[PDB]
C-alpha cells in the first residue's frame, strides 16, 4: 500500500524519462502520471505477496529499501513496451531479493 510515489520514481529515474514512457501509452500523446501510479500500486501488490509470508500487512513503517525496490519493479513494468537487458536484470535481482525476504534470509530494511 503503495511503497513509492510518482515523485519517488521521478527522483530516481527523472521525470524526463518517466514522461517518455507514459506519453505513447495515451491516445492524446501527453504524459500520464496515473499510468505510473498504477505501476507503483501493482509493484506494491507484488511486493506484498512476498512480505505476507513474514509480516502482517499493512506494515508500519516503509524502509527506504522497500521504496527503492518498488520503484525498480514499477520501472520494469513501465518499460514492458521496450524492455532492456539492464532493466530486466535489475527486476530479476529485486525478485530474488523479495524471495530472500519471504524465506527469512534477509530483511526489508
Amino acid at each position: 500500500m503503495n511503497y513509492a510515489t510518482v515523485n519517488d520514481l521521478c527522483a530516481r529515474y527523472t521525470r524526463t524519462r518517466l514522461d517518455i514512457l507514459t506519453r505513447p501509452k495515451t491516445a492524446d500523446g501527453q504524459p500520464d502520471d496515473a499510468v505510473a501510479e498504477q505501476a507503483l500500486a501493482d509493484a506494491s501488490a507484488f511486493i506484498d505477496g512476498y512480505l505476507a509470508a513474514r509480516f502482517v500487512l499493512p506494515l508500519t513503517v516503509v524502509p527506504s529499501l522497500l521504496k527503492r525496490q518498488c520503484c525498480v519493479v514499477a520501472w520494469f513494468y513501465l518499460n514492458e513496451s521496450q524492455p532492456t537487458e539492464q532493466i530486466t536484470a535489475t527486476y530479476r535481482d529485486t525478485v530474488r531479493w523479495l524471495e530472500q525476504v519471504r524465506d527469512g534470509k534477509t530483511d526489508p530494511g
